[PDB]
């Protein structure tokens, strides 16, 4: 009698634990599949903020930044011409659903940049996401 | 008479085993099923730390790095453009829920490397998880 | 009826910290309770994902995904 | 009573084997940069190089690679026009980080080409970490 | 007194055989890998290379292959154009560790082609090692 | 403590040359040891991955990539 | 005596389960196919249909359908650039093996659009596998 009953039991708990895993696979879906993110909008520019001779040279970065998804994100670290920079102060936060142009600071993270007025820069803003975009930055002056 | 008392004895200590068991399945599930992991977050890079003629070349590593489990975790190893290095002194612990720059020095295990002053290396980072994340690292010299 | 016995969150062990939330027989409902880290100092982040395995008075455990709203 | 403990058994090697899958796949990563070690500069030569009223039609390739890659790495077939060739003698080999004129003797495989003096033929060049190179190649008399 | 020497012989070949079926999982593992072994480089050829009014069209087919496998392996089939080929003769082997422009002569076993001059078809090579390579052919005439 | 009891890799079978090295319980090591091929010979490729299982005194085996450096 | 004979049973059952399930397993295979039978091709055209200054502007949706499935499959809905559409009539039906112009009455679900003349506009039409194929409409009225 013993083994049926023991291969009934295995069965009944395969079945439960099964389900169980399958449930929890449908579980991961939302937080796996949030669409929507920062999209970025035309050039941004690059300007000189540096003043009165600082040790460390600070550069204004504005650019129109969309939020398509539902929840606020913001901007984490920005490499421009292959170079990274480190936000200034407080990185801008941009609210879900809404299209704003953000500025922030930023500096150099190692050397110094090469910045030519008028010339246009690639750079990639990285976001809270881990998303980041391609953008193309003016440099004013 | 024996027979149906032994049957009975077997019945009941294969519903006591089977449930053991069960329960033990479940009792696995914790262990085995820790969601999220060390995040890395757009591009590292590498520059060279070695000084005065040392006989061993030795390179900054710095990169943005985002842990989404709960407990504390370092990297233990990492693989540069097909090359192991081994991690220099005491490696850099990321503690939970956490985004950092972190930085750590590295020596090559064997042979030397090529590095070009802008060009980009993947890299793979392993953490203590056992767990990997591939990555993008610009030398900057 | 049934009711939470214990939950671990991610492997780390936690305490409930009220008295246990129980589910009626039949029922399909959400279920509410508060909860303590049980040793050390978790940190979630903001919408990420941790497993916790939920243990009821059948000795069942369910895993399932919670999701960090704070 | 077996059917539980063989369900013990199972589990355990479940886990066993499913965690050392998982790791095999993040210890796969490091070996996918090798795939893009190699780069073709400009356009290469070909010239007739087999002895008057020789059995044997040989011609010479000359091309400039460049290796970012870690180790040598050596040509192991080229593709001309379409046409198979064999590569006669020892392959060329490049040095890790090195970029070179490299030459090589082949000889054709499928047909014979009839190739025409400063007449241009794309190549594909194939090289010993597994990579195809598209090159242009100019074959000189 | 049966039930229960019959339950320990059960308990103890259950351990047996699970354990025997678990090492056998860990065992299989090393056959993997040799389903990666081959590869096909470039364009091959067909070249129409039956005899005047016979009554049999047989093709040739010239490809590069690269074995990268510790053992020879050998052309099976081939599948061009959706068509089935038969392989005509003795199949072609490449050796351990080599790459080679590899010849062998093929038959259609479903209808007849209508290969065109400089026409290119999309073949799948079938090798011994149980691999479909896909690979591009030029029909010559 | 567990100690590696056989290698192959890219199909072929090899043996560990003397003292296989043990791995002490708990612990993470870069482990390294000499092999030579059972039979035939290897073609190994510099740059190249290959996979590989290690069998440990277990008679657990873990699928592994080894890269070829020269 | 019993343990022994319902052993045997269960091993004997555990191979035909075992079988059975790898034969479902197959059996899938050619049923999930039937999610692709639909191909739409060629442009479409979408034309003004509404007459008199009536209070619904209605549309022509023409468009060539494919069907390659074993049952006929009907149009389920319809989203014109993005935007929800309805069909006004009953839904039009494509035979099994079929190639045919399909024609049907489509209004917009809310707002309204305004298309000209000469343009193109994506439809995606949603058939009865719940398969949805990109279409181009061009406008005509
Ligand atoms: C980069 O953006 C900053 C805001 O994020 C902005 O700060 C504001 O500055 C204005 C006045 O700026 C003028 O004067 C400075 C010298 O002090 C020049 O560099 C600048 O070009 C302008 O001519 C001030 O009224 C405002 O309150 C500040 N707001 C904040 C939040 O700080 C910087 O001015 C800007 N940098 C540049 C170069 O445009
Ligand atoms: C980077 O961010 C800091 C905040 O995270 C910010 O500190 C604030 O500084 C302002 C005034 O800063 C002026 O003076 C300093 C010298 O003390 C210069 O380096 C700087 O460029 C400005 O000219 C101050 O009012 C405010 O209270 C500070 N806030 C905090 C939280 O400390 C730094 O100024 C900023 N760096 C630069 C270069 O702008
Ligand atoms: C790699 O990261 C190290 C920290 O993990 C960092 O050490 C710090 O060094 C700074 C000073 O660094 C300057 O000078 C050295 C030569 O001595 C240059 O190589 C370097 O580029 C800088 O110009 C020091 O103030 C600080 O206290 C150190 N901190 C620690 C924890 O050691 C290395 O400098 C860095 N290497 C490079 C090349 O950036
Ligand atoms: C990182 O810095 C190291 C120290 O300056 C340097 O190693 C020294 O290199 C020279 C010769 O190596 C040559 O090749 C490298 C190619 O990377 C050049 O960067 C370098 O200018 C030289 O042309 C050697 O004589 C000296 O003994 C080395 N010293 C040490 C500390 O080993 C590295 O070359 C440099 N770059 C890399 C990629 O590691
Ligand atoms: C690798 O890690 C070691 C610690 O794990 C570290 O030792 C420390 O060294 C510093 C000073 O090191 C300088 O001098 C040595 C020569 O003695 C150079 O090789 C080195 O590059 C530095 O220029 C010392 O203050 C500290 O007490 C040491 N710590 C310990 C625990 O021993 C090595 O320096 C480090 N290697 C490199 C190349 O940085
Ligand atoms: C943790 O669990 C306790 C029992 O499960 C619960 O006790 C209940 O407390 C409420 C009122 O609590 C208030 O006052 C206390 C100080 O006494 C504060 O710590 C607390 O934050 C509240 O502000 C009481 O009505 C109820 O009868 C108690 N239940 C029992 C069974 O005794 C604690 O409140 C709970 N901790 C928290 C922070 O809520
Ligand atoms: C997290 O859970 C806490 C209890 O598990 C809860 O505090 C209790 O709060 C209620 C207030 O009733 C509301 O509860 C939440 C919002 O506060 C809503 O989902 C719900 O519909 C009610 O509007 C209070 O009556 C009660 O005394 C508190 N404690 C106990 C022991 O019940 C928190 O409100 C909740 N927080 C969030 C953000 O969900
Ligand atoms: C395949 O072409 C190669 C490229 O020319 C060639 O190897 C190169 O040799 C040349 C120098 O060749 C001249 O000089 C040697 C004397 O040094 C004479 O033997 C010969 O008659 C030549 O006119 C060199 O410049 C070049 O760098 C070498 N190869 C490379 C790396 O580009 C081979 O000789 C040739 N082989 C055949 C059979 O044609
Ligand atoms: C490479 O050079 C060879 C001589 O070094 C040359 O062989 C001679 O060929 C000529 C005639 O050449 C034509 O005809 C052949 C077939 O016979 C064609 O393959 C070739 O493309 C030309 O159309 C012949 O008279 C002579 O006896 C041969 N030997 C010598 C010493 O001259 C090869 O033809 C030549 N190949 C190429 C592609 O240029
Ligand atoms: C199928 O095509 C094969 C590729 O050409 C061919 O085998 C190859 O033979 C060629 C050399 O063929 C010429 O030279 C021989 C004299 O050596 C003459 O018999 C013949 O008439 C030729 O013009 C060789 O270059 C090639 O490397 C060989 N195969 C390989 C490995 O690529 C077969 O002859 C051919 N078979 C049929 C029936 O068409
Ligand atoms: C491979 O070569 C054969 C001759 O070596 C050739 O046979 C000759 O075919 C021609 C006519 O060819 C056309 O018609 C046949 C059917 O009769 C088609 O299969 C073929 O594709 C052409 O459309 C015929 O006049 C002649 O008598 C045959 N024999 C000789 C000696 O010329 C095969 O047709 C040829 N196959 C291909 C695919 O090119
Ligand atoms: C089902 O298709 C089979 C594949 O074509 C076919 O058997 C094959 O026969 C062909 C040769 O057929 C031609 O030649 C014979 C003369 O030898 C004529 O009878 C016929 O009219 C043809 O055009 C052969 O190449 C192929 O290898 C055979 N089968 C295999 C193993 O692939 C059957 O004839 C066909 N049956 C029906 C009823 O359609
Ligand atoms: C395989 O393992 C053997 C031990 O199990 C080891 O024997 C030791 O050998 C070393 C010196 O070996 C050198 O010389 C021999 C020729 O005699 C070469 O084959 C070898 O490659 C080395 O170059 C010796 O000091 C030590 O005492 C030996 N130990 C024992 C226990 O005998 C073999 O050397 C080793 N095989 C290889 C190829 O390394
Ligand atoms: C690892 O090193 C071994 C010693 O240098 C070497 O074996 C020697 O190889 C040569 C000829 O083998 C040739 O093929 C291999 C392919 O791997 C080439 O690496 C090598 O350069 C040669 O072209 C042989 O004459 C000599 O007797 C061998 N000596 C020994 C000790 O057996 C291996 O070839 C080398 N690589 C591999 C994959 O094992
Ligand atoms: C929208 O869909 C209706 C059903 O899918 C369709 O109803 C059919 O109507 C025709 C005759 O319709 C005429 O008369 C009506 C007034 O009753 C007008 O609105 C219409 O424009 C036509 O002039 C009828 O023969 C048929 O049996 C109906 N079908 C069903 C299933 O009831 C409407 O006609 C259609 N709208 C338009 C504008 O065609
Ligand atoms: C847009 O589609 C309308 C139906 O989807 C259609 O009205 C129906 O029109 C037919 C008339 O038959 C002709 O349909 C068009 C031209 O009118 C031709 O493509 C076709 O070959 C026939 O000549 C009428 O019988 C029917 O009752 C109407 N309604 C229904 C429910 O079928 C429009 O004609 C059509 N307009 C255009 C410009 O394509």
């Amino acid at each position: 009698l013993s083994g049926a009953i023991v291969a009934l039991i295995l069965v009944i708990a395969g079945v439960i634990i099964a389900i169980a895993v399958v449930l929890f696979a449908f579980g991961l879906i939302p937080g796996i599949s949030n669409q929507g993110s920062i999209q970025v909008l035309g050039s941004g520019t690059i300007t000189n903020s540096t003043a009165s001779g600082s040790s460390r040279t600070i550069y204004n970065i504005t650019i129109t930044v969309k939020n398509t998804g539902t929840t606020s994100i913001s901007v984490t670290s920005i490499n421009i011409n292959g170079q990274p920079f480190n936000i200034n102060g407080t990185a801008p936060s941009i609210p879900a659903g809404r299209t704003q142009p953000i500025t922030f600071e930023v500096t150099p993270a190692s050397g110094k940049p090469n910045f030519s007025p008028g010339a246009s820069y690639t750079a990639t803003i990285y976001f809270s996401n881990g998303q980041g975009a391609p953008a193309t930055l003016i440099y004013q002056g």
